[PDB]
């Protein structure tokens, strides 16, 4: 089971937000912390993507590209998994030092999005996602958003992505026999993967808006997040980069 040994080996540990929970909950302080958390998770995402099977087959510019388009979806999905395993999805477990309860949801001014993330989180429970299904789904999220005109080497990207689809099909299928089941299950996992995208997009709009007005509102964006949110998020927002959906929406 080489493919899973690797996914299971390179999975990131806990990342702390650095939030001072002694501060009173405020928009400026909650969002600044979520932003630092994002900066910190990006270092780990980069290191993890580059250790994935087949990832350095991609053109070097394409490597930076797929990471910079898909981090939001990756991080949302993983946070939903954390939330699911650490607090049965009752709260959003951004990090051990930044757990959102209902008060933090309203104060962050992202109540509706948080609610949608909580929903995502509860699906892991509703569908009984195994840890192997989770790891393979999250790997496939690295490959689920690309420019409409293609990458530098799109042919490589297509092959890699096809392979990651087959690995997920394999993880479902090391277990079952009479194949209504395997067929139903693949359908649920692809539907769940698709559902990450509309949420990632709401958060794209949100953080963009907020970067634009950050000075007026005392929210800090660190270097990389400011750069990625000014340079790559708008390509998504302007429709020049789009998610790859399994089913028509
Ligand atoms: C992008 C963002 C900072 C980073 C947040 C993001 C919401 C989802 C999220 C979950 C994580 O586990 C890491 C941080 C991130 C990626 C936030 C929405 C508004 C804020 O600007
Ligand atoms: O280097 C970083 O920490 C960073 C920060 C934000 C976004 C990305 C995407 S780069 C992924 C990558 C691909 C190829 C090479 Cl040579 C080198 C790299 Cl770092 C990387
Ligand atoms: O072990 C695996 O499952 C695995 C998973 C993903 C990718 C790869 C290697 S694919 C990388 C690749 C890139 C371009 C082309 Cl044309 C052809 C290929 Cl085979 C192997």
């Amino acid at each position: 089971p080489i493919f899973l040994n690797v996914l299971e080996a390179i999975e990131p540990g806990v990342v702390c937000a650095g939030h001072d929970n002694n501060q009173p909950d405020s928009f400026a302080a909650l969002l600044s912390s979520l932003n630092e958390l994002g900066e910190r998770q990006l270092v780990h995402v980069v290191k993890w993507a580059k250790a994935l099977p087949g990832f350095r087959n991609l053109h070097v510019d394409d490597q930076m590209a797929v990471i910079q388009y898909s981090w939001m979806g990756l991080m949302v999905f993983a946070m939903g998994w954390r939330s699911f395993t650490n607090v049965n999805s009752r709260m959003l477990y951004f990090a051990p030092d930044l757990v959102f309860n209902e008060y933090r949801m309203h104060k962050s001014r992202m109540y509706s999005q948080c609610v949608r993330m909580r929903h995502l989180s509860q699906e892991f429970g509703w569908l009984q996602i195994t840890p192997q299904e989770f790891l393979c789904m999250k790997a496939l999220l690295l490959f689920s958003i690309i420019p409409v005109d293609g990458l530098k080497n799109q042919k490589f990207f297509d092959e890699l992505r096809m392979n990651y689809i087959k690995e997920l099909d394999r993880i479902i299928a090391c277990k079952r026999k009479n194949p209504t089941s395997c067929s139903r299950r693949f359908y649920q996992l692809t539907k769940l993967l698709d559902s990450v995208q509309p949420i990632a997009r709401e958060l794209h709009q949100f953080t963009f808006d907020l970067l634009i007005k950050s000075h007026m509102v005392s929210v800090d964006f660190p270097e990389m997040m400011a750069e990625i949110i000014s340079v790559q998020v708008p390509k998504i927002l302007s429709g020049k980069v789009k998610p790859i959906y399994f089913h028509t929406q």
